[PDB]
């Protein structure tokens, strides 16, 4: 499935190279810019652990997700991974549990050591 061919076939977008985050663009988008941190984001997305137990979309509350990127108001593998994305961009992120919610996990939601899948569609980008 999505998330084997990420980890078969997903570049390494870690600055340490330690596929903590792997990311597999599913459709191109508009333009060269990618967005700046600090920058107003606009995001659908689909997500899912690797343990099967636990999905979320926002798809399902049909309202885009918004956030300042790069100011860790998500997990670190959505500041590094959303930054690469462009504007009309669709892409895959499978992500190690060091660039997510770590040992401690974020229970009852998220276990200690957990994988997360994503599929992401980047809408919109402004800036503050
Ligand atoms: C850990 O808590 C959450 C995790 C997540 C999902 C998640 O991990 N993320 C949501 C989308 C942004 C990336 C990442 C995240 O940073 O979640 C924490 C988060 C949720 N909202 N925000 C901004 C508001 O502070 C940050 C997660 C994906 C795996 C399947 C179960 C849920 C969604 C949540 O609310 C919808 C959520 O509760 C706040």
């Amino acid at each position: 499935g999505a998330p084997a061919t990420v980890t078969e076939q997903g570049e390494d977008i870690t600055s340490k190279k330690d596929r903590g985050v792997l990311k597999i663009v599913k459709r191109v988008g508009n333009g060269e810019e990618t967005p700046m941190i600090g920058d107003k984001v606009y995001v659908h997305y689909k997500g899912k652990l690797s343990n099967g137990k636990k999905f979320d979309s926002s798809h399902d509350r049909n309202e885009p997700f918004v956030f300042s990127l790069g100011k860790g108001q998500v997990i670190k593998a959505w500041d590094i991974g959303v930054a690469t994305m462009k504007k009309g961009e669709i892409a895959h992120l499978l992500i190690k549990p060091e660039y997510a919610y770590g040992s401690a996990g974020s229970l009852p939601k998220i276990p200690s050591n957990a994988t997360l899948f994503f599929e992401i569609e980047l809408l919109d980008f402004k800036g503050e």
